């Protein structure tokens, strides 16, 4: 395959001492776990269990994670990042990290964000609403990429809001990694809605641009008022799903630009698509959400090409947000 690096913050981890970037060497220093009452389960996920907590010490709420550990250098690359981005706009802040002096499983704290229902939101959101939300993820991801990073896991689950108080938080930055230019990545990466082009087709040297599809994707399911919008079944269908709306042409397009070898699987399920217009997904129950310039923002950031999407901060400065 034909190499290709970020078009932004390419160098910046390149500039930087070892030690920002090397999370296998960091030394992780345990708080004590006694300075938190565990309250109530919030959820679960693969490998952690959230809970509300107590900071007795000053009598403050707090998010506790439960990981279990699994792969430990996976969870260093997690803190890591998480006290790098610290005080990052709209990034969740790791308070501390606790190991319960019985057990020793690893427990991240985070502030507590009081999350508002993403069911109940996206019927009482306005066309005003989903712009200032899209501008304040776009505030994170700017933030994150200029700090040489990828969240790698951008999806609404992902995305905490308190509404009452327009407060935004992107969490879980449990498969978030250092921007190098020219590593290959894994592509086994981010949830399957939200999966670029790049890691359905195993295209390892992609970008903080694997980010912006994602954004593109839960913006597409916001205004149309359709979740998920590239709703694929499996890895491979996922494709096929993209490929219903940006037509076969230009994925063939993308393949060869970049010489990627397309898996045996795609040949019997593929098949020949048009390329769609953004327009004919605008319907009664979403027309009041849908403009122009949210059209054409969309049509920016889904693209198959990695490098002809819009990065965050081209993104921040589309009339889109004008109005923000």
């Amino acid at each position: 395959p034909v190499p290709s690096r970020a078009r932004v913050y390419t160098d910046v981890n390149t500039h930087r001492p070892s030690e920002y970037w090397d999370y296998e060497s960091h030394v992780v220093e345990w708080g004590n776990q006694d300075d938190y009452q565990l309250v109530r389960k919030l959820g679960r996920g693969k490998y952690s269990e959230v809970f509300e907590a107590i900071n007795i010490t000053n009598n403050e709420k707090v998010v506790v994670k439960i990981l279990k550990p699994v792969k430990k250098k996976k969870i260093k690359r997690e803190i890591k990042i998480l006290e790098n981005l610290r005080g990052g706009p709209n990034i969740i802040t790791l308070a501390d990290i606790v190991k319960d002096p019985v057990s020793r499983t690893p427990a991240l704290v985070f502030e507590h964000v009081n999350n508002t229902d993403f069911k109940q939101l996206y019927q009482t959101l306005t066309d005003y609403d989903i712009r200032f939300y899209m501008y304040e993820i776009l505030k994170a991801l700017d933030y994150c990429h200029s700090m040489g990073i990828m969240h790698r896991d951008v999806k609404p689950h992902n995305v905490m809001i308190d509404h009452e108080h327009r407060k935004l938080r992107l969490i879980d930055w449990g498969l978030a990694e250092f921007y190098h230019p020219g590593q290959e990545y894994n592509v086994r990466v981010a949830s399957r809605y939200f999966k670029g082009p790049e890691l359905l087709v195993d295209y390892q040297m992609y970008d903080y641009s694997l980010d912006m599809w994602s954004l593109g994707c839960m913006l597409a399911s916001m205004i149309f008022r359709k979740e998920p919008f590239f709703h694929g079944h499996d890895n491979y269908d996922q494709l096929v799903r993209i490929a219903k709306v940006l037509g076969t042409e230009d994925l063939y397009d993308y393949i060869d630009k970049y010489n990627i070898e397309l898996d045996p699987r795609f040949n019997d399920i593929l098949g020949r698509h048009s390329r769609k217009r953004w327009e004919r997904f605008v319907h009664s129950e979403n027309q009041h959400l849908v403009s122009p310039e949210a059209l054409d923002f969309l049509d920016k950031l889904l693209r198959y090409d990695h490098q002809s999407r819009l990065t965050a901060r081209e993104a921040m400065e589309h009339p889109y947000f004008y109005t923000v």
